[PDB]
């Protein structure tokens, strides 16, 4: 009768029954959509391996050249002078089929059960990623094989996000916001920050195992999701969350017509860093393809902090739009200085990657809730759920056209120098920071009430 | 309303509230007493490193010899011809202080709370194990340092077992027996089978990190036990388990006087294999000290199977004594054949280690319950709890004198050849299989009732 309860189980018994079921559904859907971004990454890390320089390459013992070849280093379709323009098509042959997939998944998406539709997405997303890596063993040398695998990997892998938002919205109720779901939104950057560390291993050597291993980890987390997913909280009998064509008319609203071209510009800037940075940092600093991949991750370790800090500060100050304009208008001088003096001493680049990763990938997770907060208050009121569904089908529609216009435009300027790429990416942030004609003009208008 | 419950959570919701609390207390006390046996092991794996042969050793670049030395391979007290007799004292300077510690812990043991007495045992058991390994960095060359560390590591590490049996006996109630606690009794062999794989790493080279790392893993599982230990099931309000000097007179009973000298012989045989086998297998097969340590584990992977099979078969057949005499009387020809033709072709030794590990370490976990079942039925009946406590203080008393007589006797015969060691270990099994004058004569007596 002398020994009391231990501190561990006395801590663990404080939490209610509901607060464990709304607590493991964050740990499930964290590791689901992190494993999606781990799958999408290694096409962007192996680009400095499919074409390379035979001058620094040692001569082979096995005679596979004809003494004037210099094409036995390169993989075979990516061999000529256009190794940057024939690869910028393979980069968005995934993204165009992804942008069509997000639009079709707004029709045939709710008509299937969620656990049978998310787990058959993570299995056919781990199949088609690895058929891209089995091209190394079957030594297929054709451009028309590596594209159809991408156009079918883009159309399958769109089952990830519109299932995760419903699985969390059934437990928490359409737009929670706090410190916990500020941590949960780093699930799309943890995926990139360990999709480069895992895939990087096999690069120098047999690169076919850079696509097979993240094509099997996604296939196993497609089984774990099939065994342990709970859609609606009435299943385990927990508590429900506590509650709170017309297209031509939709262009007449003073809303969408200036935010559709603000999600187009924002994602340009983020996705060209997602894809073409492990080739830039290998081409300028003259590293290998393991030192190019592992150095990039310091962009994402700033992308985490830029999502935490801008989420807290926009909760201390009411209105989540005036803290996006500051970071967008401040990102441009930092990436100009990073192109200016950021590739000689590593103490400069380890600072500059983290700063231009905080300032670019920060507001990316914030401007969507910022604009959806404004479009809730209109003459077309909150009761018209179909009207808000259609006018938020448009914004996230052109948001994914800004995806496909990123690396396609980056893979045609890049043979004319890298500096012209950063002029475009600096001009795009200032063209994207023109949301202030509406949201900032309303938010500073409502701060004079602090005088009263 | 179409998606049902998943198979995973529908499986997990079948088990009652009590069956998780009596289910994690096996997973805690498995990893506690496995981490004790991981700590005790690496003195037995590094013995082929503290003294070695300079003939196969390459000559050093740094001049640390005087051209006739041949003692710069050896560690400094273990250098002369008696490197097997000065090490057999360090082997049981742990075990004598352990045998005194088990007897003192029958007096001052219940007078402390269990969670404060098991967690200060796994911390002062990870301190004094690692002070033996800090002798490599402080390069102390003295026999009188490595013994006092052992005589204080033996006296502390006796807090392990008489706390684990009370922590399980409060939940399950003095002697459960089934397939689950047949698996739980392999916790003393999983510790040896991963105390050789972990410690083996640093042997060839800096052997001081063969004692520091299992001196820190025990120190961390001394914290995990401090946070998550539950003694009595009235603490979390589960269900209680369902229930069922006099020393000179204790020698007059027809019991103890022939089982005290049966636990003395049984543990001799097991402990000389626990300690002196990674030196035998390095000395005969002429391996290194990583191939000697990793080959030994195939003894313990037979020690697991010999504990599972003899636990099931003694439940299919009533009476747990006639299945111990078979394995003890059959172990002797197999270890004779293992000394005869078991060190030339590895396909022979990989069979023979597993067979003489099943037949030797099998009944070790079974004869104690076999004798405690018989001593429950006597004229001194089950009500006299102090009488059974005293007459089971004697059997487990001399059980630990059989510990200290093992490696001490093995470290004085071993400079006269290894074959004379196996003659002693073959004679000890036949001298230990003379329990049949009492238990087998009673058990075959009660099988004629199967005729009626
Ligand atoms: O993860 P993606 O495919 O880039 O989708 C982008 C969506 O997820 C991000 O992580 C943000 O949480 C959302 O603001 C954004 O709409
Ligand atoms: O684990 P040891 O210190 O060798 O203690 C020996 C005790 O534990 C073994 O694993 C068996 O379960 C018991 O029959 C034995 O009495």
């Amino acid at each position: 009768m002398r020994s009391s309860l231990a501190p561990g189980v006395w801590f663990f018994r404080a939490f209610s029954r509901d607060s464990w079921f709304r607590g493991l559904i964050l740990l499930l859907t964290f590791l689901i959509y992190a494993c999606y971004h781990m799958s999408r990454k290694p096409i962007s890390i192996v680009k400095s391996r499919l074409h390379q320089n035979c001058s620094e390459q040692i001569k082979p013992i096995n005679d596979t050249h004809s003494l004037n070849d210099t094409m036995w280093c390169s993989w075979a379709p990516f061999d000529k002078d256009n190794y940057k323009e024939l690869l910028g098509g393979v980069d968005n042959a995934f993204l165009i089929a992804y942008a069509i997939g997000m639009f079709i998944s707004g029709v045939f998406g709710e008509r299937l059960p969620l656990r049978y539709y998310l787990s058959a997405g993570m299995l056919l997303s781990g199949l088609f990623t690895s058929l891209f890596g089995l091209g190394y063993f079957w030594n297929i040398h054709e451009l028309w094989y590596f594209v159809v695998i991408q156009v079918c990997n883009g159309l399958v892998q769109t089952t990830g996000w519109p299932s995760v938002v419903t699985c969390v919205g059934n437990w928490f109720g359409k737009g929670k916001r706090g410190f916990i779901m500020g941590i949960w939104n780093s699930h799309t950057s943890v995926g990139n920050i360990l999709g480069s560390l895992i895939a990087g291993i096999w690069v120098n050597g047999q690169w076919g195992l850079s696509f097979i291993v993240p094509g099997i980890i996604t296939a196993v987390m497609g089984v774990i999701t099939f065994l342990f997913l709970i859609e609606h909280p009435e299943d385990v009998d927990c508590a429900p969350p506590q509650h709170h064509i017309s297209f031509f008319g939709a262009l007449r609203i003073p809303g969408v017509v200036e935010f559709s071209l603000c999600l187009l510009f924002a994602k340009l800037v983020s996705y060209t860093f997602l894809y073409w940075l492990p080739l830039y940092i290998a081409n300028v600093a003259h590293f290998s393809a393991k030192e190019a991949g592992d150095l990039s991750t310091l962009f994402d370790v700033g992308g985490i902090i830029g999502g935490i800090v801008a989420g807290l500060v926009s909760d201390y100050t009411n209105g989540r739009a005036t803290t996006c304009c500051v970071m967008l208008i401040l990102a441009a001088p930092m990436m100009f200085l990073y192109n200016y003096i950021g590739q000689d001493g590593i103490a400069s680049s380890i600072v500059m990657l983290i700063i231009c990763g905080g300032l670019v990938n920060g507001p990316y997770a914030l401007i969507t809730t910022a604009v959806s907060a404004d479009l809730g208050t209109h003459k077309s009121l909150k009761g018209n759920a179909k009207a808000l569904s259609t006018v938020t089908a448009i914004i996230d529609g052109t948001g994914s056209i800004g995806a496909a216009l990123g690396p396609l435009l980056a893979g045609l300027i890049s043979p004319t120098g890298w500096n012209n790429v950063f002029y475009m990416l600096i001009s795009a942030d200032v063209l994207a920071c023109l949301l202030l004609c509406r949201l900032v003009y309303k938010e500073i208008l409502a701060w004079k009430v602090s005088l009263s």
